[PDB]
């Protein structure tokens, strides 16, 4: 079908992760449009995608702070056309720090009550994803059998 990926990556782990998801999708005979996020503007941004994939790294340590590029999107996730949209979420973190991938936890909270349809619990990556490469591949594959 037609899937979307918006991601926020500060050092690249979340980016690696997404392109891994994206090559696996496309390879599944999809249509995928992958974006960095910084170049996305809320304004009906999900509107025409079959599947939408949000994904978010986490910083702050003492509090949960969304990856810099992600905040504005997040703040306008209302203007996206989230309602009734098919969505899944994925992000990178460290089991260390208290709030282990809160950004993830937040983003979910808010499109489910935005009316979005969480098709699968999301990917919470501990450490280097290159080290959890097949685990994305498993998930990516899991989002595929949900819809
Ligand atoms: C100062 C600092 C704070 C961090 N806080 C968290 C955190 O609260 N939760 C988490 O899962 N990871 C935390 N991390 C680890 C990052 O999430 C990790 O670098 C992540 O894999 C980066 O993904 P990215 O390169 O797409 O931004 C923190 C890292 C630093 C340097």
């Amino acid at each position: 079908p037609k899937a979307l990926i918006v991601y926020g990556s500060t050092t690249g782990n979340t980016e690696y992760t997404a392109e891994t998801i994206a090559r696996q999708l496309a390879n599944a005979g999809y249509e995928v449009d992958s974006r960095d996020a910084a170049s996305v503007e809320a304004g009906g941004l999900f509107e025409g995608f079959d599947l939408v994939l949000l994904g978010c790294s986490t910083w702050g340590d003492d509090s949960i702070e969304l990856q810099d590029d992600f905040i504005p999107l997040f703040d306008s996730l209302e203007e996206t056309g989230a309602q009734g949209r098919k969505v899944a979420c994925f992000g990178c973190g460290d089991s260390s720090y208290e709030y282990f991938c809160g950004a993830v936890d937040a983003i979910e909270e808010k499109l489910k009550n935005l009316g979005a349809e969480i098709v699968q619990d999301g990917l919470r990556i501990d450490g280097d994803p290159r080290a959890a490469r097949d685990d994305i591949v498993g998930w990516a594959h899991d989002v595929r059998g949900a819809i």
